[PDB]
């Protein structure tokens, strides 16, 4: 009713005849009884090595058949009335006009279990099994290729129905048996297409192997990763490479040679090496930074270099290394009341300031101990929250290789650990953002965890538990991404809410128009729906303002499509800044809206 779990029984070759005997259960084992719609398909394995020397596997897919109860099905289709099932195939392989059957290769029988309820109207859902197996004795295999674990797709994917083909087939290697030559053209084939469809994407996982190729238990031959180099699979990626004709090559004219030069160990290394190289280096050095509010408004940042065990160190020592230390400082961490420009409350914009550029301290900026000191601007100290000063702080270093090297003009860089501080003017305990409804650990399936961002216009800021302040259930460290509004203020970016710069809202805007995300779970472990009640307004167009729960919600939802209207709910919708803040905590939506991560379209009736 939820789930089918197939549990194959005799799969054989009767003298070139398949035949499969089967049984269905449900989520807790009960039996399934009147299956009405279902396709089988037919397979089988080249081994390696066996149409040339060097060779991967390859499918032979010999075709598929449709058995509807209710109407036509060419084999023959038995339902024993207790879960238990046979089909026996209208094919003869040895008849198949392009496939030449052979008794001693592995064997497979696919089943395409369609959404057709049963006969008393118990749902089905659409379902994928598969079953390998020597054609004579109906026992596993010798050889497989099972190299890639539909798990690792549902990582950025949740389901690999969404990608291709309605729906049809959510098991990946359903995809990989079809997907074979002969079956679908040049360049489909699955070994190249996967490689084609990602190689181009900006998606930071994908900049690694790893992401589809990784040990699991669904995949015995996992390894194949680097242990098959073939001229279609690595000239997937490796498109402008000819080595039938030798250009951008020495000439090979088959895959016979390409393992003697390319061993695992040397094609694993060299694509794992980036990544590797980064994280070498971001694990070189940390920050600690004190933020102390003065009687005159002003605050005074205090950074500490750290190094890789988590002791401070001059400075001094690793200035001529620093591309740029970036620092960026507002008030208020549940609200901040400094806007990106002046906001229209405090009349204050954020502290932005490099305290290290190109190796050279910036004006202000002094070495005190070994340590980083500058004071900022006065400061729009007041009483609650906005006693609270905080300071989001990135940190650039020019690299190369594993190792900190001094900064030239042509010089890679790398983006270290992001550092987050705060301090007060009263000298009381420190406000600090909620953290508990996103954990920056679910950004890193899509992102990876050596997610560098802003680089290029900023220095660049890796989120680690450098910025934590907080424990989850298990006591682990959350890492946050609490420290991004120190820009992302309530009042907008630059253009002060023309691009919707608040962080309530910025982060759905981009993902919004993104295929790859489609549950609030993805991000959310919860929603903190209380600290709607600290904000006031948010920008939602230049100069423009809306009431906080609306702007979040309508950062997806065009305003305009919501039918009740926003007028009776208490909300205002691109108006004056105080006449929005005034209706701030006047919005009702959650006397009927009980939003979970799990389904937010929840209603109270
Ligand atoms: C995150 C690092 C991903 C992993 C792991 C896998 N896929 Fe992917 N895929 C990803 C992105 C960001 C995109 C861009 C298209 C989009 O807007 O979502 C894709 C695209 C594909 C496609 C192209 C057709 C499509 O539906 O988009 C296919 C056929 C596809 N992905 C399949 C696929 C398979 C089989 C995977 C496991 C081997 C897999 N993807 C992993 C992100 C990521
Ligand atoms: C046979 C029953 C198939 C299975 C199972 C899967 N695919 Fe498929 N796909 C199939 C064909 C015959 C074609 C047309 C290609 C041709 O030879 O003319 C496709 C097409 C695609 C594509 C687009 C190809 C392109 O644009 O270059 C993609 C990205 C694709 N298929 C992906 C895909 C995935 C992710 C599958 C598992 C969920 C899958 N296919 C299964 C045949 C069959
Ligand atoms: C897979 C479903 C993702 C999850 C989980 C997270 N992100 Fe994402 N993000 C994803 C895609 C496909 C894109 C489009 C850009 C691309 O590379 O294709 C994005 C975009 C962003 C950006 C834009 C800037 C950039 O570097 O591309 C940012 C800053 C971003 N995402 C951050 C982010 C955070 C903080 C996440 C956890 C809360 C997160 N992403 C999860 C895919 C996915
Ligand atoms: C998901 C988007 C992938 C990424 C990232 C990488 N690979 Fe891949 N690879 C992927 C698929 C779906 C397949 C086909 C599986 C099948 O059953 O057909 C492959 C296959 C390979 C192979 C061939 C293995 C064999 O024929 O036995 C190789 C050698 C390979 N992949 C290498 C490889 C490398 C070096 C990658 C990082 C640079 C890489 N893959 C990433 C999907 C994905
Ligand atoms: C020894 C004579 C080799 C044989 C046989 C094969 N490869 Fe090769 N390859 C070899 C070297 C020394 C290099 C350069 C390595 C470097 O770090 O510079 C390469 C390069 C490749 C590449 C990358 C090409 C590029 O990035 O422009 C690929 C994709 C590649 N080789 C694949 C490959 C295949 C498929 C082979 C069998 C047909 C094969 N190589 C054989 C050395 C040798
Ligand atoms: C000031 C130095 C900023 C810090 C700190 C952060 N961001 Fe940012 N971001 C900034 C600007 C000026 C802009 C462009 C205008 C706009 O608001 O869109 C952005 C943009 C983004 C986006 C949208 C995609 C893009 O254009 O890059 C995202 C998704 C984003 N920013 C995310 C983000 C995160 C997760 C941050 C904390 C690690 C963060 N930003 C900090 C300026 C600044
Ligand atoms: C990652 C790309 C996310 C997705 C997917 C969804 N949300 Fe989100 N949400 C995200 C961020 C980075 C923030 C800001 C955190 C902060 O400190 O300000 C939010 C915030 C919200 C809120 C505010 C309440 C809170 O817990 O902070 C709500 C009510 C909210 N988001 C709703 C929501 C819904 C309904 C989603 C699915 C359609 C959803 N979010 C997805 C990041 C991401
Ligand atoms: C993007 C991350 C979204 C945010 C933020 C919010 N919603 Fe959403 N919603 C989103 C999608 C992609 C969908 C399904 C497609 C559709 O547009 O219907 C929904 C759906 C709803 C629904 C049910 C559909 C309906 O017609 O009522 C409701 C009731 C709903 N959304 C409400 C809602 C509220 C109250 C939000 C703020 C807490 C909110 N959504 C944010 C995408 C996104
Ligand atoms: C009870 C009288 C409600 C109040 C108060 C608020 N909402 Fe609502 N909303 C309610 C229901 C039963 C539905 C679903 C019916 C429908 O026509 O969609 C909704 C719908 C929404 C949606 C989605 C609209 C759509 O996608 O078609 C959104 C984005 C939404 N509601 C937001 C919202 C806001 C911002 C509210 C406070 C200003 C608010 N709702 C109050 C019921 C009720
Ligand atoms: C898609 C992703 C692929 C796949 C399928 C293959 N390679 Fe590799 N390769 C890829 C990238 C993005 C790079 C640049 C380095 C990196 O960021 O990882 C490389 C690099 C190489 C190199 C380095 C030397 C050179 O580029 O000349 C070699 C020798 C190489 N690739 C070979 C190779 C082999 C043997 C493959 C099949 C096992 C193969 N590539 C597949 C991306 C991808
Ligand atoms: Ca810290
Ligand atoms: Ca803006």
């Amino acid at each position: 009713i939820q789930i089918l779990n197939f549990t194959f029984d005799k799969s054989v070759i009767t003298n070139g005849v398949p035949s499969v005997e089967f049984t269905v259960t449900n989520e807790n084992d009960l039996p399934v009884v009147g299956l009405q719609k279902m396709r089988f398909a037919a397979a089988q394995l080249i081994p390696q090595g066996a149409t040339g020397a060097g060779n991967a596997s390859q499918w032979q897919y010999f075709g598929d058949e449709t058995c509807d109860v209710a109407a036509t099905c060419p084999g023959t289709f038995v339902d024993q009335k207790n879960g238990h099932y046979s089909y026996t195939f209208n094919m003869n392989l040895t008849a198949n006009a392009k496939i030449t059957y052979n008794d001693q290769l592995a064997q497979r029988v696919l089943i395409r279990a369609y959404n057709t309820p049963l006969p008393d109207g118990t749902q089905v859902p659409n379902s994928n099994a598969f079953v390998d197996f020597t054609a004579d004795t109906g026992a596993a295999p010798t050889y497989s290729r099972k190299i890639v674990a539909t798990e690792s797709c549902n990582t950025c994917h949740q389901d690999l129905a969404n990608v291709k083909h309605g729906g049809a087939y959510s098991d990946v290697n359903y995809c990989a048996t079809c997907h074979t030559a002969g079956k679908v053209g040049v360049g489909k084939e699955f070994n190249v297409l996967v490689h084609a469809k990602h190689k181009d994407l900006t998606l930071g996982s994908l900049e690694s192997c790893q992401s589809c190729h990784a040990a699991n238990d669904a995949a015995p031959d996992w390894g194949n990763w680097s242990r098959i180099p073939t001229a279609a699979t690595c000239g997937s990626c490796h498109s402008t490479v000819d080595f039938a004709a030798g250009k951008g090559h020495s000439q090979q004219l088959d895959n016979s040679n390409c393992i003697a030069c390319h061993n695992s160990d040397w094609t694993a290394e060299l694509h794992t090496g980036k990544t590797a190289d980064k994280k070498a280096v971001i694990a070189q050095l940390g920050m600690q930074a004190t933020l102390v509010g003065q009687t005159d408004d002003t605050a005074v940042l205090t950074v500490s270099i750290l190094d890789k065990d988590g002791n401070a160190i001059d400075a001094a020592t690793v200035q001529d290394k620093i591309k740029r230390l970036e620092t960026v400082t507002n008030v208020g961490p549940n609200f901040p009341i400094m806007g990106y420009n002046k906001s229209p409350g405090s009349g204050a914009a954020k502290i932005a300031k490099d305290l290290v550029k190109d190796g050279a301290l910036q004006a202000g900026v002094t070495l005190v101990d070994g340590k980083l000191v500058f004071t900022t601007p006065a400061l729009p100290f007041g009483t609650g929250d906005t006693d609270t000063a905080f300071t989001f702080i990135g940190l650039e270093m020019c690299s190369t290789g594993t190792s900190l090297t001094a900064c030239t003009v042509d010089s890679a860089t790398t983006s270290m650990k992001a550092e987050l501080a705060f301090g007060t003017k009263s000298g009381n305990a420190p406000s600090m953002r909620h953290v508990n409804s996103v954990n920056f650990s679910t950004c890193q399936g899509c992102h990876s965890d050596t997610f560098e961002i802003h680089k290029g216009h900023h220095s660049g800021f890796v989120m680690t538990e450098q910025v934590s302040h907080a424990k989850d259930a298990n006591g682990k460290a959350i890492v946050g991404v609490d420290g991004c509004v120190a820009c992302h203020t309530p009042d907008g970016t630059y253009a002060s809410g023309a691009n919707k710069g608040a962080f309530e809202m910025k982060l759905h805007v981009i993902h919004g128009e993104q295929g790859v995300i489609k549950e609030c779970t993805q991000c959310h472990n919860d929603f903190n729906l209380d600290a709607f009640k600290v904000k006031g307004a948010l920008a939602t167009s230049a100069g423009k303002y809306t009431t906080p729960i609306t702007a979040t919600c309508t950062s997806c939802h065009a305003p305009e499509s919501i039918g009740h209207g926003l007028e009776n709910m208490g909300a205002i919708v691109n108006g004056d800044y105080v006449q929005a803040n005034q209706a701030a905590q006047s919005e009702t939506c959650f006397y009927c809206h009980k939003p979970t991560p799990t389904d937010h379209t929840q209603v109270k009736m």
